C-alpha cells in the first residue's frame, strides 16, 4: 500500500510560518512527517500554536525568532535549525510583504521595504539554505501570480519584486544541483490571508465600494473551479515539491491560481 | 513635416551612454533628429565624444553626470533635462553592471551593488522620467537574455536583477497609459562590449584556455545568423520602440539575441 510524498526523518524550515501560508505550509510538512522550524519575526504567539499543532499530529516542531531582512539573523536561523535538530533537508522560503501604489509616488523607503524581504531576504534564506542543507535537499522560494501571469495597476513594486525570484529559482538550480538540491518557487495568486484581505480591492475596479466578504466572494471567481484559494493549496504544493516525488520539478515556478491564469 | 521612424523635435535622455550599448543608443536618437541628454557616472571624455558625435550629425545634445544608484542625483539629471531642453519626451534606461558567483559566495555587499543600480536605480529613472515626461512619451528600460530565456550558472544574482525590470515595465504600461508614455525593455544577449569580454567566459562550452578574441568568435556563433550582437542592434530596436510607429508595443520586453533562444 504505497502512500506517496511521506517526508519521514526529514527536518523542514519555513520562514514566516506563524500565521497565512506560511503556517499552512509548516502544518501540512508536520502532517506529512517532518519535523518542523517555524520561523516568525512578531507573531509569538501564533507561531507557539503553529508548534502545538504540529506536536499534536504526531511530529515535532521549534517556533524560531528571525528578521529575514537581516542577512546575519537568517545566517543565525540556519545554525539554530541544524543545531537543535541536527540537519535541515527542507527550506521554505515564504515571509513576503505586499505593497499598492502609482509608479510617480513610490518612495525610496517602499522600494527598500519591500525589496529587503521579498528579494533580498529570499535571495539570502536560499543561500543559507545551499549552506546548511544535507544532499539530496529541497528549497522552495515563493513568488506570486502578479509577477508575469496577473497585471494589476499600481503594482509594480510587489510584481517585480516577485519576478526577481522567479529569474533568481531557474539559476539557483543549476549551482544547487551540485548538493543534489531542487530549487523551485509557488507562484500563488489570491489566497484568503491576512494579506489577501488587506489589498483584496485592487483585484477590482475601484473595489472599496465592496464590503471583505463581497471582494472575498468576486475573487473565488477568478478561477474555473468557482472556489478561492487557500493557505492548503499552496501547502499541498509545496509538499510535493519537497517530497522525493518532486525531484524532477527543479528550476521551475509554478503558478498555483487554480486555472485563473 | 513630420518623416516616418524620425524623432525631430522630440527630446531623450539615455542614462550610461557615455560608452557601450548606451552610447551607441544616444547616437542613434541624435541620429534620428531627436536632442540628447548623456548621462554618465565615471566615463568623462567618453561621454563629450558621444556629444560632439550628436552635434556633428547635425542635432545637439548636453552630457549630464549623475550615479544613477542615487534617487536624488536621478531627480537632478532629469530637472535639468527638463530645464536645459525645455521638455523631455524620451528616457532610455540603461546604465549597469554584471556579476558572477555561485549563490554559496553571494555577499550582501554584492547583492546591494547589482541591485541598486539594475533593478532599483532603474526603477528610479522609469519614475523621474514619468514624473517628467511630456505626454506621448517613451521610456525604455534594460534587462538581458538570462532574465528568462538563457541560463548560465553562477549567474542568480544578475538573472533576477533583470527578472524585476521584466515584471516592472509590464506593469508601469499600465500606470503609465495615464499620460499615453509607453514603457518597455530590451533584453540584449551577448553584446560586444567591456561588459561581454569580462564574462564571455560564462557564455561558451569550453572556453577556458581563450582568450577575449577567441570567447567573441566562438559566441557568435550562439545566433543562427553566426554573428555577434552589437551595441548598433540594441539601438536599432531603441530607435523604433521609441517612435511613433512603436507605440503599439507596450508593456513587453523584447530579447535581443539575433534568434539564440
Ligand atoms: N496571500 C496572497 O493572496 C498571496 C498571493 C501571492 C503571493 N503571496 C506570497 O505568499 C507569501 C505568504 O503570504 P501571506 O498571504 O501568508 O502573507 P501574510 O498573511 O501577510 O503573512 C505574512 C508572513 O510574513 C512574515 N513576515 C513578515 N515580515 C517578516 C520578516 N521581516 N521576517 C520574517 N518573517 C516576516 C509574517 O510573520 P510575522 O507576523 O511574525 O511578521 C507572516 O507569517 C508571501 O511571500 C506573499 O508575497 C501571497
Ligand atoms: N553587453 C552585454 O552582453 C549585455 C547583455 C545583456 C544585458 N546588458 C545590459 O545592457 C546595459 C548596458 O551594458 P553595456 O554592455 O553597455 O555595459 P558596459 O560596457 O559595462 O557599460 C556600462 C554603462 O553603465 C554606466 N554606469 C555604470 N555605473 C553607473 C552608475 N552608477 N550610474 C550611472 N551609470 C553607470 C557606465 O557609465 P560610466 O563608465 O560613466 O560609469 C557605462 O556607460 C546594462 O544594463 C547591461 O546589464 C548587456
Amino acid at each position: 500500500t504505497y502512500i506517496p510524498g511521506r517526508l519521514d526523518g526529514k527536518v523542514a524550515l519555513v520562514t514566516g510560518s506563524g500565521r497565512g501560508i506560511g503556517a499552512a505550509v509548516a502544518v501540512h510538512l508536520g502532517r506529512l512527517g517532518a519535523k518542523v522550524v517555524v520561523n516568525y519575526a512578531n507573531s509569538t504567539k501564533d507561531a507557539e500554536k503553529v508548534v502545538s499543532e504540529i506536536k499534536a499530529l504526531g511530529s515535532d516542531a521549534i517556533a524560531i525568532k528571525a528578521d529575514i531582512r537581516q542577512v546575519p539573523e537568517i545566517v543565525k536561523l540556519f545554525d539554530q535549525a541544524v543545531a537543535h535538530f541536527g540537519h535541515l533537508d527542507i527550506a521554505v522560503s515564504n515571509s513576503g510583504v505586499v505593497s499598492f501604489g502609482h509608479l510617480k509616488d513610490v518612495t525610496e523607503e517602499e522600494f527598500d521595504r519591500v525589496f529587503s524581504l521579498n528579494t533580498r531576504g529570499q535571495f539570502f534564506v536560499a543561500r543559507e539554505a545551499y549552506r546548511h542543507l544535507t544532499e539530496g535537499g529541497r528549497i522552495v522560494l515563493t513568488s506570486s501570480n502578479t509577477s508575469k501571469d496577473f497585471s494589476v495597476p499600481k503594482h509594480s513594486l510587489y510584481s517585480g519584486s516577485k519576478g526577481a525570484v522567479d529569474s533568481f529559482v531557474r539559476i539557483f538550480s543549476k549551482d544547487c544541483g551540485d548538493k543534489k538540491i531542487t530549487v523551485n518557487a509557488v507562484a500563488p495568486g489570491g489566497t484568503v490571508t491576512d494579506m489577501f484581505h488587506e489589498v483584496s480591492h485592487h483585484y477590482i475596479p475601484n473595489g472599496t465600494s465592496y464590503t471583505a466578504e463581497q471582494r472575498q466572494q468576486m475573487a473565488a471567481h477568478a478561477s474555473p473551479l468557482h472556489r478561492n484559494g487557500w493557505p492548503q493549496d499552496v501547502a499541498n504544493v509545496v509538499g510535493f515539491l519537497v517530497s522525493k516525488e518532486g525531484e524532477w520539478v527543479n528550476g521551475k515556478v509554478l503558478t498555483l491560481d487554480g486555472g485563473a491564469a
